[PDB]
């Protein structure tokens, strides 16, 4: 496919080693001694050689006598298919005469060594490395795309296998030398390992990476392959696309001092797979929860709810660094995966600097505010919008307006979620909330024995129209927090709620909050408003102008499939049970959802807006391939 | 199109803005006093209400006594599509009613003013700011690609125009304003132009850029239009894609310490147009020259020359802060296009740190070798690789090999070319060469007559050829260099040239050198031998084992269509002429090729492999659009 020049040397011999896949257009005029008027060529059993004149080639035989006139738009083309072995003698000899005899008056060679030379990984994406694919030097989305696969060590029988793949004599001619190489630029996103002294051992060291530009390879004759393994060291991010190249080249030696001739160059493009979220609606695998060691209520019924389930409970307490929430906020459970393998992979982002075990990869964060907890950070299930699909979901990230000088995720982590791309991230408004997470006003939930998904948010308008109802059917006097001996005293009912002429106007207000992101969701998402639930909910502004929850937050809740971990309302009690509680059922139950009210406050006696413990479930991945997606440029 | 938020609002009265290209839903559920039962609407004569239930819509009448059940899952859907005027009243208004009687119990109130806001840019790219292109928020590639072009101010009737247009009554309601704004990444690639006081005159003023965020517009009532002019700052770079956004909102007052609601934004999307550089087949313009006062035959030949065409010859002398060569090394010739206008522009690199007039945009540079020179920059013909075409060329910078730890252009310029894209660049390698210039071996030339081009490549082998002939012919003492005083001692004969050895073998290294370069052209640029020329060259090595030129180098030629301006090269004379033009007039001119032979060195009465003078050619740009190109992603 490719041609390389190679020139006869006049009244001379040249030797050149010819690698397979490439072929040679050999000037014969050059070397032409003054006077020459014609020439005629010999050529060994495995070298195939044309005479071309003005683009028109013929072929010539072995042991011709045949003559051409010399011209400089007469060259030869010279073409192998089979690599040399000691049993080759691989030659083109070329005579050149005057007009006046026929004995030849000078002759010039070109003595060929042919060797295979392939840089090989698994381009097509099947978890087998395949013999030199035409595509490896490329990298394209999609279920047609190909191109090779890399993971980051979160952290080598897992890592992904590049084999260079030889065929040749006992050894190289003199003066060449195989190397593979990567771009300084490259050397901080990859390292390459392999044996260096396999007659020693099978003991494997790095030869590429920070501070490795190239290696020397061994050259061993007949059918060789050389196995390496490769991992990547970072994910794709603000400045790094995601793609790192690897090279092999076959080196001439030309003179000291004089660099060596890269006569050859085979290249291996790979990607690295990016960090992918999990939305509610997969599969649950574990359970997560972090509380003080007695938050009996809380375990138990944690506990009670994991056990309608097949979902494994893991319980962590308090740790000195970090929040009271850390399983939920600095901590999210993501994966990444390769056509060979895929592993969960937590962020970790400690609150001043344990873990899940092996199974899972760790990337630690190496000026914050409260929007940069991974409450922050929501994903939706798989969403068309416009005729687009997004079928990993989209990420969710709570935000300010542009104009407002309000608070904002690090730049740094909105930088990475992007640079993922497979997630195409949105903004929503969360800096209307004290503590600023979207996980205080939304949730997504399955629709059982279907394929959908709701929406749920919180509703302000909702809270007071219950109120309202329950009033006017004789119940204001009905009091919340029953059971809270530390809000005992201030006799809240639903009388003193609706009364209170400033928390009307309030909530009014976060009710404006709660639909502008509503309206962005739709938009983002492409959700009706039959795709959305509202459930009650009610806020108190602090002096920042910012929401703190009035009663626990019910939209935050653990979704196990069917299985819903609501927290515990304690809402105004009519007939002995919580109108919040029956009312969420009312919603909920009809669809086939099964709802269990978890207490998490009653061991802290009052409830302030604050939530004291953390849930985090981590499920199964997308079946969908990501590689199999089209991102927009 | 876009589905937004507005709920009614207990026993009240809701006063709202309606943005022409929205709609409405609307909560009436919430609104309902406790223990209502139904409701009925009454609708003004422009807007179109829509009772709503469980996704199916009926239209109602402007006054209906029509009563639905009141539920959570029945609302309105509200659609205007005419802005309000001063006879407007704008509304719907709805009453709820109690089991017992017909005689409302309650109503709430919604009062609209409907108004059409659109930032409008030219985005169908004909140089007219069409109303409204739906496609104007995003930015695509190809003839049936769309969205905004914008020309960086390289020195304003020749900005990109942006038009807000608006409809509406004589005011605004209470509480509402329209900002323009821009991201503070953006901030210092564009920059806009305002007439903020139009009854004062029709001073502009820079209303958004480096250090303006956002600006508050003027509203005007009935149909009004705002004309601003836009600037790009830079050209795209390693971090910037050349992608910039403005926007437009309405922004909704709620209270003091409470930032503005943006209830409505509109987006336009620029890019900023690439620079473009110039292949030596596209029709001259204007010829740059430099050189010493003195230099007479210079300034005659290329006169002459010039005369040949019906191009126009800018004379310019040598400066201080600059080289010998400025014209060609320091100054690149290129442009850049927008629907709208184009114009030429200059990258300028001085060496220490005058111009072409008016007519141009500058590009000045804000650890440099020769290869930064733009000697070392060239670009191709249009040319189709492996099926993909290359409409504008590609660009040529010369390099040495990665492995090397030789000379390369700095990162930076490097960097610049690659980001503007439809060049796609190329790196060859010239730092075999002293100086280190692409400019140094190899050129292209159009074949008179056609639509065809040339690579023209420098040849040592081409060159020795030449001279073996006439030695053999009996030409062995043929003199070179004749008529340069300062060479004469030297004796310089074709034998004394044949019978250096170690000089043999550098020009057979340098022939490798050429070869290698001639590959990646064919590879790259898809071209095969039929492409190419070979014109004789001879080099000497230095002590770097680079070569400098031992006779001009012809390949580095002034082309103007057919007429070849060709370095003077001085060589052996044969029957009173030089055989090295004789030659290389044999080659060009059956092509119909007119050769013009230019003697730059004789004022100076000796060669050393320096240059003194240098050219410039100011082309036409290409008539296929930059924004026709569909790039790698
Ligand atoms: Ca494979
Ligand atoms: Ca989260
Ligand atoms: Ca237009
Ligand atoms: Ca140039």
């Amino acid at each position: 496919l490719r041609e390389r020049t190679v020139r006869l040397q006049y009244g001379s011999r040249v030797e050149a080693v010819y690698v397979l896949g490439t072929y040679l257009w050999t000037d014969v005029y050059s070397a032409a001694p003054a006077g020459a008027q014609t020439f005629s060529l010999k050529h060994s059993e495995h070298v195939w050689v044309e005479v071309v004149r003005d683009g028109e080639a013929e072929e010539v035989a072995t042991n011709g006598k045949q003559r051409w006139l010399l011209s400089p738009s007469t060259t030869l083309r010279v073409t192998m298919s089979q690599a040399s072995t000691e049993a080759s003698s691989d030659k083109v000899t070329v005579n050149y005469y005057d007009e006046e005899g026929s004995i030849p008056i000078d002759q010039a060679g070109l003595f060929l060594t042919a060797i295979e030379i392939s840089l090989d990984v698994d381009a097509d994406r099947d978890g087998v490395v395949e013999k030199n694919n035409p595509k490896k030097a490329s990298w394209t989305w999609g279920p047609e795309g190909q191109g090779a696969i890399l993971l980051v060590n979160c952290d080598l029988k897992d890592m992904s296998q590049m084999i260079l793949r030889t065929k040749g004599p006992d050894r190289l001619p003199a003066g060449y030398e195989i190397v593979l190489y990567i771009s300084m630029s490259d050397s901080d996103k990859v390292g390459v390992f392999y044996v260096e002294n396999p007659f020693f051992g099978q003991r494997y060291i790095h030869i590429l990476g920070r501070r490795k530009l190239y290696h020397v390879v061994k050259y061993t004759g007949g059918s060789a392959e050389l196995l390496f393994f490769v991992e990547g060291l970072c994910f794709p991010d603000e400045g790094f696309s995601g793609l790192v190249s690897i090279h092999v080249s076959l080196l001439e030696y030309m003179a000291q001092d004089i660099p060596l001739t890269p006569i050859f160059t085979d290249t291996v493009i790979f990607r690295i797979a990016p960090w992918i979220m999990t939305p509610n609606i997969l599969p649950p695998v574990s359970v997560f929860v972090c509380c003080m060691k007695d938050n009996y209520l809380f375990l138990k019924e944690v506990k009670n709810l994991v056990e309608k389930t097949n979902c494994e409970l893991k319980v962590c307490f308090q740790y000195l660094n970090r929040g009271d929430r850390w399983i939920q906020d600095e901590i999210e459970f993501g994966y990444i995966e390769a056509p060979h393998k895929g592993f969960p992979v937590v962020l970790d982002s400690p609150r001043d600097g344990e873990l899940l075990g092996p199974d899972f990869g760790y990337v630690t964060r190496e000026s914050v505010t409260s929007l940069d907890s991974f409450g922050n950070l929501e994903v939706s299930p798989p969403v068309t919008v416009n005729g687009k699909t997004y079928p990993l979901g989209r990420i969710l990230i709570g935000s300010s307006f542009p104009l407002s000088g309000g608070r904002r995720m690090t730049k740094v982590v909105r930088d990475f979620l992007k640079a993922q791309q497979v997630q195409a991230p949105v903004e929503l408004y969360s800096d209307w909330l004290t503590v600023g997470h979207v996980d205080e006003f939304m949730s997504f939930v399955p629709i059982p024995g279907t394929k959908k998904f709701l929406l749920l948010m919180a509703s302000t308008s909702a809270c007071y129209k219950l109120f309202r109802e329950k009033q006017k059917d004789g119940h204001g006097e009905a009091i919340m927090f029953k059971g809270l001996g530390g809000m005992s005293s201030k006799r809240i009912t639903i009388n003193k709620i609706l009364s209170n002429e400033s928390l009307v106007q309030e909530n009014l207000y976060f009710q404006r909050c709660l639909d502008w992101n509503r309206d962005i969701l739709k938009k983002e998402l492409g959700l009706t408003e039959q795709d959305i639930i509202d459930l009650p909910a009610l806020f108190k502004m602090d002096e920042d102008h910012r929401a703190r929850a009035f009663f626990p937050n019910m939209v935050n809740m653990i979704v196990l499939d069917k299985d819903l971990g609501i927290p515990k309302p304690f809402g105004p009690q009519v007939e002995e049970e919580c109108c919040l509680e029956m009312h969420v059922r009312g919603l909920l139950e009809p669809l086939g959802l099964e709802c269990t009210f978890i207490d998490d406050i009653s061991a802290y006696h009052k409830f302030l807006g604050e939530v004291h413990c953390g849930t985090n479930v981590r499920r199964k991945p997308f079946t969908f391939k990501w590689w199999h997606m089209v991102p927009s440029r």
